[PDB]
């Protein structure tokens, strides 16, 4: 839930959404 998009496919690029 830090990124909002997805669990599944969280990896570094969804981490950098926000940071």
């Amino acid at each position: 839930d830090d990124e909002a998009s997805t669990t599944v496919s969280k990896t570094e690029t969804s981490q950098v959404a926000p940071a």
